[PDB]
């Protein structure tokens, strides 16, 4: 049964997401502010004891002197942040013809020099220890598909967007998803019931909720800025798509899944995960996302700023 997350993850949709408030007196740099509000979402919400796994991460870009290129930043430090917390989940997976000659084989098949070993003994170590390797971080990247976002926050400090991003694991969303591969509540419109722009300003990347009928839904924000509405719209809307696309992406096959980790090869470095995750993500091709409604758009002017920022809320069922 998936009955305790449909509260959990439908109430995180509707949690209001304003961007953080800081005072011209709080000395906390952006990285510090983001930290104690993402500590904090999760110690309030019991998020430990209800999932095995729980993340958090940061992102930074600049933006441009006027911050007309606001939100182009922010989604890049969302990415980053996104990318960062995949990255680290990975990490912490995987910390948690004579004899002779065809042992040669199989070292030289991993790329490993039989030369640099003096022993048999030492060779077949050698080979176990890559294999125990490559096997963490297989099941580490076909997990990602159970890895989901479920809270983000903004803040603007110092010439800078940054971005935080609380992530859980959940076994059920990974087999909610291989199912909905080939095998097999309230309204999305209805979670944003007075949810104001200002309330969706920190909104990024996926959620999954559940609607009235029980069934799965894919939520993606996107955001956008310049009567010109029109435009705001459209652009925001090709970063909801974009959310999407890098979500498919990280449902990767097994055999995917496998490449990966024998490239990464040549506990492990999240750093190292991370461009090399980064890199599938900028390479994957594209697959013409079908079914997309737009469920909710808003619209918010920057205090003090004459700049305006636009927004979407875009539903796929897959």
């Amino acid at each position: 049964d998936m009955g305790a997350d449909v509260a959990n993850l439908n109430n995180a949709i509707s949690t209001d997401s304003k961007p953080v408030a800081t005072t011209s007196q709080d000395k906390r740099s952006a990285e510090e502010i983001l930290n104690d509000v993402m500590e904090n979402y999760i110690d309030q919400n019991n998020l430990r004891d209800r999932y095995d796994y729980v993340g958090s991460a940061i992102g930074t870009a600049s933006v441009n002197q006027t911050n007309s290129n606001y939100v182009d930043s922010a989604q890049l430090a969302f990415e980053k942040a996104l990318i960062k917390a995949q990255a680290e989940y990975i990490s912490f997976i995987s910390a948690n013809a004579l004899d002779e000659a065809k042992l040669d084989n199989q070292l030289k098949e991993q790329g490993l020099n039989p030369n640099d070993f003096a022993t048999p003994e030492e060779k077949k170590k050698a080979l176990l220890s890559q294999q125990m390797t490559i096997k963490s971080l297989t099941t580490g990247f076909g997990n990602l598909s159970g890895l989901l976002p479920i809270k983000t926050f903004v803040v603007e400090k110092d010439g800078n967007a940054a971005i935080g991003v609380v992530v859980i694991y959940s076994d059920k969303i990974k087999g909610m998803f291989e199912d909905i591969k080939h095998g097999n509540g309230q309204s999305p419109s209805d979670l944003y019931k007075d949810k104001s722009g200002e309330d969706m300003m920190g909104d990024y990347g996926i959620r999954v909720g559940f609607g009235e009928d029980n069934k799965p839904y894919i939520l993606a924000y996107g955001q956008g800025s310049y009567s010109a509405g029109d435009y705001g719209y459209k652009q925001a809307a090709i970063m909801a798509r974009a959310n999407l696309v890098t979500l498919i992406a990280g449902q990767m096959s097994t055999q995917e899944a496998l490449t990966m980790s024998e490239d990464i090869s040549s506990r492990i470095d999240a750093t190292d995960i991370e461009k090399t995750l980064s890199t599938y993500y900028k390479t994957k091709a594209n697959l013409d996302i079908v079914g997309l409604k737009t469920v909710k758009r808003w619209r918010y002017k920057l205090p003090g700023t004459e700049n305006i920022v636009y927004g979407v809320v875009l539903k796929w069922d897959p």
